[PDB]
């Protein structure tokens, strides 16, 4: 048979329609700016893609370009342009829009409206171009009556080796397109892995929830980088999506792991506050055994070792009942203040991304009082106040063993990282150490700037102290300023451990204490004035 395609470009409304059912229209007024690809296979006509791309918006143009890259040949590629996507189309896309057949495209200028269907790999199949007769006016609305010739259902499909791998490949591979070369025939990119396992390893039956929204592209990247983890179970892994969008959780398929959807009850951060919840009690439920849970999102690089991490340390969880987590995350840790892969701290905060949630505090102490569906509060804000944390630490790694890549931190490329002095963090012997840092570290020059290298004497292996002015333990001034001039987060304050704050410098150990504050003032000269920064 044959598609009637009716494809349709204009000022300000945009439609496409597949034998007389329209699978995208757009007439709202401020948005869906630039050229909209629709992408439909080329033996039934189905919706494998949906996509916009403001390219009258620099940049958008790559994106553009990228995903026409990623879907595979022999498809039956529809473009319509709505309000103007010329003004920064630049050579590139312009060169590919000629690869595909497409004349007027390359020649599209100043709020055209342009409307092509065609076959990557050709041929073209209609091409309708409208002209912008002045630069207030606009090309006159475009509607493109083609009419499109149907493969057969084994030319439009990748021929594989029946390996069952390649069949839910050919589920997913034949129901969304622009995942790229896990869809070609030629090399076609592995969708399980191999990872090294981990022996000794005590994190077997530890449930791992991953938290994902309607962000199928971060999510299937997510799962490569966990999949990939030496020790991994991912009998274990259960995605929550927090909704019914498909994509999502085709992605979740294609990698052949649980999938839990959940129906979203709203709004804004209350709303994923409520998915945290219920995902977290749904984990302790398909999982009564489980003593502890593994809580990652769906924005986040998993290092090599990140098991191999939680495994050594895990321990102390239920060893050290003045812990409130595990996290792979340190907030101050970016490229040039972290350097110990094999180093642990215990910090006054709960830092999320990758962290590990025992489930006598979860179903004993904060499912009971989880904020309702009500107030607007953030989940992890809300953990991190002191009725939650009640004084509790978390263990986090010097280097973090996540990488977070949403919308120049430090993360483990090293594999199998044995930690060192793993027990010297339950909390009498983490203070043995603290302390024994300070009588072993040389003081330095508090009237030399400490936001300059001048700081540090020209030195690696060395570990010194510098004290700073903080009045009360809530007195952040001088810690914040500081913070912001070594280029690292200073928005909130995290880090610190009875005033304490834990970062390298110059390739050196590099203690702050705040003085007089932190219980640690004792470890300060007379001589030494403590360093004080003001803001504006």
């Amino acid at each position: 048979r044959v598609l009637d395609v009716e494809v349709y470009s204009s000022r300000s409304k945009v439609y496409v329609a597949v034998d007389g059912t329209t699978v995208l229209e757009d007439e709202a007024r401020e948005q869906g700016r630039g050229i909209h690809v629709i992408v439909l296979n080329q033996a039934t006509g189905h919706v494998m893609a949906k996509r916009v791309f403001d390219t009258y918006s620099p940049h958008e143009d790559e994106a553009m370009v990228l995903f026409l890259n990623m879907v595979a040949p022999g498809r039956v590629l529809i473009c319509t342009v709505k309000d103007e996507g010329s003004f920064h189309l630049k050579d590139t896309a312009k060169a590919l829009l000629r690869s595909l057949g497409s004349q007027a495209g390359p020649a599209l200028g100043w709020r055209d409206t342009w409307a092509f269907v065609g076959r990557k790999g050709g041929p073209v199949f209609g091409e309708k171009h409208s002209k912008s007769p002045a630069l207030s006016s606009w090309g006159d609305p475009v509607l493109l009556k083609t009419d499109v010739p149907l493969s057969s259902a084994e030319e439009a499909e990748c021929h594989w080796a029946d390996t069952e791998l390649n069949r839910r490949r050919r589920r997913f591979c034949s129901k969304v397109e622009g995942y790229g070369s896990v869809c070609s025939c030629k090399d076609p990119t592995p969708i399980e892995f191999s990872p090294d396992p981990l022996p000794d390893n005590k994190v077997l039956n530890v449930p791992v929830a991953v938290i994902a929204g309607n962000r199928p592209n971060y999510l299937y990247r997510m799962l490569r980088s966990l999949l990939s983890a030496q020790g991994v179970s991912p009998q274990m892994i259960t995605v929550f999506i927090d909704g019914y969008y498909e994509e999502p959780m085709d992605v979740v398929a294609l990698f052949g792991l649980r999938g839990i959807q959940h129906t979203p009850i709203s709004i804004k951060n209350a709303r994923v506050s409520q998915h945290y919840k219920a995902s977290l009690t749904a984990t302790f439920n398909l999982f009564p055994e489980a003593k502890f849970a593994v809580v990652l999102e769906e924005d986040l690089d998993i290092a090599v070792d990140f098991f191999s991490f939680l495994s050594q340390s895990i321990h102390l969880l239920e060893e050290d009942d003045s812990l409130y987590c595990i996290s792979a995350w340190n907030d101050q840790g970016y490229e040039h203040t972290a350097e110990d892969p094999a180093l642990l701290y215990r910090v006054e905060t709960m830092p999320g991304l990758g962290w590990v949630l025992r489930r006598s505090l979860y179903k004993e102490e904060l499912e009971p009082k989880w904020p309702t569906p009500e107030k607007l509060w953030d989940w992890d804000m809300w953990m991190r106040m002191p009725e939650q944390r009640r004084g509790r630490e978390c263990i986090i790694p010097d280097v973090s063993r996540s990488y977070h890549f949403g919308i120049k931190h430090k993360f483990n490329t090293v594999p199998g990282v044995q930690l060192r002095n793993v027990d010297s963090l339950k909390k009498e012997a983490y203070e043995v150490e603290v302390h024994r840092l300070l009588s072993e570290a040389e003081v330095l020059d508090h009237s030399k700037n400490p936001c300059e290298d001048s700081f540090l004497p020209d030195t690696e292996g060395h570990t010194y102290v510098a004290f700073i002015r903080m009045e009360k333990d809530d007195d952040f001034t001088t810690w914040t300023q500081l913070a912001k001039c070594l280029h690292i987060w200073d928005l909130d304050v995290r880090g610190n451990h009875r005033g304490l704050w834990r970062l390298f410098r110059k390739k050196n150990h590099f203690l702050v204490v705040g003085v007089p504050a932190s219980p640690y003032s004792v470890k300060k000269p007379p001589s030494v004035t403590p360093i004080f920064l003001e803001p504006p």
